[PDB]
């Protein structure tokens, strides 16, 4: 592994080749990106070493490791092209926000080639610039294998995720999409509708907007998330999210009968489960 | 203005009665609690000059301003008992987070004497222990006067708050209950309820606590009692902003079921602006 590829060199594809060089990786960072900006601002800051907006010119960087950094619904079009330049002994990997499917999918282009990935780091800001050279130490990083795996580039993607600080844990493709389908998908959508709320209930008498606190920002900071961004997930993994809002409004709608009978007691219980040492 | 009485020597309770210290008081402080352990470190911490666990005791204080800091559910009992306590020439304000109809039951119990308020501050923090001498700097201070209350002892509670750095406006108690209820309560409900759903959604193959990064970690610290106190004495409103909350995420719902690809994006930017503005 001498030619790493970043294809989608913005804020995830650029915070991934910044910690890749950080920790070390002596080799060559090639960019792959259909906007020249992208491309010639990460060239200028040192995040890549050169980069390209044709696909076709990709094979004279001879990559042997790719990291699919763009927006997950240009995967399989992309994987498609690779299919042709890559050498077979290449490895491709993903930040895809999104699994499921797409891992068979990718799999049945790209073969032994393709482990699906997913490193549990979110930012609201969006291209290049934003960039952070330890952006994923700490946070979780899911790596879906399926029968089909290779172990070896398993093996490898969980180490190249390890060298720049993640914690790497392994999941199905249909796990993955559950799982951050009710952790991460859901929430975000609570913290728009929650955005949207003071919208709608505000009067042309008070503005609710004058009045949030710190519990409400604190809460809505995820609702300055890239929208486009969004949208693609809410309906990439449109099941799981569908039923992760069904069963948090099976939740609320719980406390807002305990609210209204004024069951002291069970309301009490059910608000203590905020404890745990979980 | 020369005897102050701080009723429940707490974190709020103390953090008043160090701010009136640095702010330049000379006068005497003393303090109400039914717990011997407040009172007694109080004391020693030199944020009271005296206290009792005894409400009768108090006319020993002879208090001519009185700041309620202990539950909202105790300042209907507290009251009564200082409308025989204290003389007519004394000022009664509070901290409670609630007013609405708290606020003219005071008035009902304490007459003239009663000056509602709520300062926009604290961490939730709990105990005497962790009050602070610069809590309310710079904070909002929610004032809730109506047609009965003493122009002279507005005047009076307002110039304090603002002698310990706060920021005074005025709502009315119905309107702060309202808005507080959308802003603040809501939030609060919400997380409690992504709470009980992520323990309700676990499976016997994934504790969904474990996994934090995705966005949940935004929504605790909260005491379970104040929160059934407060869930209980805003009923009404907290009731018709969860109405609120289900209505805008059932929209989202919705664009998500159909696949509103366009609509979808728009609804995001929308509240991604709104919050962005604030
Ligand atoms: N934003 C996050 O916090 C986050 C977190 C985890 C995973 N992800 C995933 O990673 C992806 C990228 O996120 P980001 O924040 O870096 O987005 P970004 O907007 O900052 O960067 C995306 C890059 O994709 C490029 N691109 C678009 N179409 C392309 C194509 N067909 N070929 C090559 N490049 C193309 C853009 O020009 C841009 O430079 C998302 O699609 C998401 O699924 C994002
Ligand atoms: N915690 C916050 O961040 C916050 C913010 C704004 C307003 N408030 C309001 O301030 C008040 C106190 O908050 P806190 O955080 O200081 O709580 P706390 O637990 O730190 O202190 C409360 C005090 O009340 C005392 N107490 C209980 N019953 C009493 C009674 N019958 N008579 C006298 N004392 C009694 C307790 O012994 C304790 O010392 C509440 O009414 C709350 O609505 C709290």
């Amino acid at each position: 592994m001498q030619n790493v590829l970043i294809v989608g060199v913005g804020f995830m594809g650029g915070s991934f080749a910044k910690s890749l060089r950080r920790s070390g990786f002596k080799g060559k960072i090639y960019g792959y990106d259909i906007n020249p900006e992208s491309i010639s601002k990460a060239v200028d800051l040192g995040i890549i070493d050169e980069g390209t907006t044709s696909i076709a010119k990709v094979e004279d960087f001879s990559p042997d490791f790719v990291m699919l950094s763009s927006p997950v619904r240009t995967f399989r079009e992309i994987a498609k092209k690779l299919s042709y330049i890559l050498s077979e002994d290449a490895t491709v990997t993903d930040q895809g926000s999104v699994k499921g499917k797409l891992v068979y999918d990718l799999e049945n282009i790209l073969g032994k080639r393709f482990v699906g990935g997913h490193p549990i780091a979110g930012t609201e800001k969006s291209g290049v610039e934003y960039s952070l050279d330890n952006l994923y130490e700490g946070k979780k990083v899911i790596l879906t294998p399926t029968k089909k795996t290779d172990k070896k580039r398993l093996k490898l993607v969980k180490r190249v995720w390890e060298d720049v600080g993640g914690v790497v844990e392994y999941m199905s493709p249909e796990l993955h999409d559950y799982v951050f389908g009710v952790v991460s998908h859901l929430p975000h959508a609570v913290a728009f509708a929650l955005v949207d709320t003071l919208i709608h209930m505000s009067t042309p008498e008070v503005d609710l907007f004058k009045y949030p606190g710190g519990g409400f920002k604190d809460f809505t900071r995820i609702a300055k998330s890239d929208p486009i961004m969004w949208r693609d997930i809410f309906l990439e993994n449109k099941e799981n999210v569908m039923k992760a809002i069904e069963g948090f409004e099976k939740s609320l709608n719980h406390l807002k009968e305990l609210i209204v009978r004024e069951a002291e007691e069970e309301l009490v219980e059910y608000l203590k489960e905020v404890k745990i040492k979980r």
